[PDB]
């Protein structure tokens, strides 16, 4: 019940090793009786003659840009870019796909503004008692002079981890690393590791998801992952997960502006090492999955919601209500998937594609205003 | 959606039509958020002033071998050398670019030296079912007294094209010449010409690649290009392409020599025309493409690993094992293709800018002894 990449990719070649597109179509066709990816969908004649006048190395690229969406019949996208210029050599196949997936129309490009008010986003504005809530924001980064995490091996994410580290020790944020690498002088005890994993710092072995089997997001486990987290534990940076960096801020307060503000803090200090981030003149930063480009930023809260939630038991009806007002919510649970009677819920803001991280914070606020008026109403 | 090499450049001048060293490096920046390539990192402020100290047509040309780089985020390289004397005139430039791509150290020359044997190097010695073997060898060669294909004119092809259709027609191996030139008494039709491509004789309709349309290398296809195919079909000369010429030796059989002696014989019979390839006091042959200098030689075998790949399901093992002896696995299908179920793999020598044809083709022969063994014990 392994479908890793490097397997799986052999399916879809004939005897001389050469891309077979026959059984890619073949495949397709299976597929439109179960669910059609939107690689599927924009997965044309036009688009696999363009391919086939194209180097035999950019022919073996395209299997691996489509082998998640051949794979795994429940993907919605089922697109894995290999390299950061992938956006740009196959632009005539996945363009369609990202203007249709983030609904992009007419001359719409990304643009950013980390000019983000402290003081103003505060949440006791909304109730008192909003003073000490889970404030989260996130970013996903990929490195210019590295494969994208689908197409690594392992020594790739050996140096990748290594400069990390390095500009970690030296970014000027107080911290430790923690390496689940063998051999590694930060490598993390079996113990240690989990035990992060319950406080929920680490992420989880990606070799349990198919997904990441199939796009080679796993592949060389768990050489090249690993943790920074600062002295506060308000800062930390993922290293190898599905992006080269999730970098992320957790601060429990009532400002939003200070969760983007440690954000930025964080982002800076690696960008002031000299390394470049992997951005598209057109749809932003670049990550592995194209559903994440553009900021590759998330912003959230933890808030509780009894009363919508009916004390946890209708997570469906403060979904819907979210919903209502351009928010999206996600339940997180009791202990040992126990009913949580506080309604604890991830709210995080729904955007049009293109908007500033400075305007995904202001219409977290602003939609946030509204949900505790119905939380407090109903 | 522009890539030809006459509409590309355009877009680096001022509006006096002189070269703009302020566009080209406008250009250079915005890349830095996708891809560096060697004609990225080493454009550095010292080459700017002495390029601005150079005639107005030295300056036209030095345009015109970065444009590729220019044009294609892609590139590694992004290089294509106009003339032989480039790589003399502008060294300063092009030196360090050579240098790191091939990894260059110290007084290291290219040397030469094809008197390889026949009878030595035979597979059968290592074990007795490596009777018939794919074994696989490609030189490229340009030629004194023209330019390289980036920059020839229409008029400059078809000259070149018909020095080479003397050349085969007096130079002692059996063999026809089929030509893409309209009008050329060897002229092909595009369904004859289809049938060569498809049993991987003939190279790719070039106007296809977006590198070679930006380099000049596709301009005003298909004039002057060709391939002389031998009788018994195991040797090639395309004329035209990426090079003047690309001589291609392809034997099933035991003996390295023998694909060594075909190709040597080509050369010959080519120099005993008249022709003198061209080549610099340093990085020995020159190409179009700073990557193919030095020997402007590949040669490979298919071997079956199935122990050292475990039926072809760790590829990464046998690249390990292959690269712990000086040699290098690839799958069948060319870079970024899969070692098949069988453990068949292209294994070729390791690079080591200067090493002689004859050294190379033995530490070919004596890693095989090596692979060989490993993979029998495995």
């Amino acid at each position: 019940k392994i479908f890793a990449k490097q397997d799986v990719r052999k399916l879809y070649l004939d005897e001389q090793g050469n891309v077979d597109f026959n059984k890619i179509q073949a495949r397709w066709d299976e597929l439109k009786n179960i669910k059609v990816s939107l690689a599927n969908k924009h997965y044309t004649q036009a688009v696999v003659e363009k391919v086939k006048t194209m180097s035999a190395e950019d022919q073996q690229r395209f299997l691996d840009i489509v082998i998640a969406g051949l794979t795994n019949d429940d993907s919605q996208v089922g697109i894995s870019a290999t390299r950061p210029e992938d956006y740009d050599v196959f632009l005539f196949y996945l363009e369609p796909i990202i203007r249709e997936y983030h609904k992009i129309e007419g001359e719409t490009k990304q643009e950013h503004d980390w000019n983000i008010p402290v003081g103003e986003y505060v949440l006791t504005k909304i109730d008192p008692a909003l003073e000490k809530v889970s404030m989260r924001a996130r970013v996903a980064r990929n490195v210019v002079g590295y494969n994208l995490p689908s197409s690594m091996d392992k020594d790739e994410r050996i140096k990748f981890e290594n400069q990390m580290v390095t500009v970690f020790e030296n970014f000027g944020i107080p911290g430790n690393y923690y390496s689940l690498t063998p051999g590694h002088k930060n490598f993390i005890s079996d113990q240690k590791a989990d035990e992060l994993r319950k406080r929920h710092f680490l992420f989880i072995d990606m070799t349990s998801d198919n997904h990441l089997m199939s796009n080679g997001v796993a592949s060389d486990w768990p050489f090249g992952r690993g943790i920074w987290i600062s002295q506060d534990e308000s800062k930390m940076v993922w290293v190898g997960e599905e992006d080269q960096l999730r970098i992320i801020s957790i601060v429990q307060g009532n400002d939003l502006g200070k969760v983007d503000q440690s954000l930025h803090e964080l982002l800076n200090g690696i960008e002031k090492s000299g390394l470049k981030f992997a951005e598209h003149p057109v749809y932003g930063i670049i990550t592995t999955c194209p559903t994440n480009m553009g900021t590759g930023k998330r912003q959230s809260i933890l808030g509780k919601f009894p009363n919508l939630s009916k004390a946890g038991t209708d997570e469906a009806n403060l979904k819907d209500k979210a919903k209502s007002i351009g928010l999206q919510a996600r339940g997180i649970g009791g202990e040992h998937s126990s009913v949580d009677q506080e309604g604890t819920a991830d709210i995080s803001p729904s955007a049009r594609f293109g908007v500033t991280e400075a305007i995904v914070t202001k219409r977290l606020f602003e939609g946030l205003i509204v949900l505790y008026q119905i939380e407090k109403t109903t």
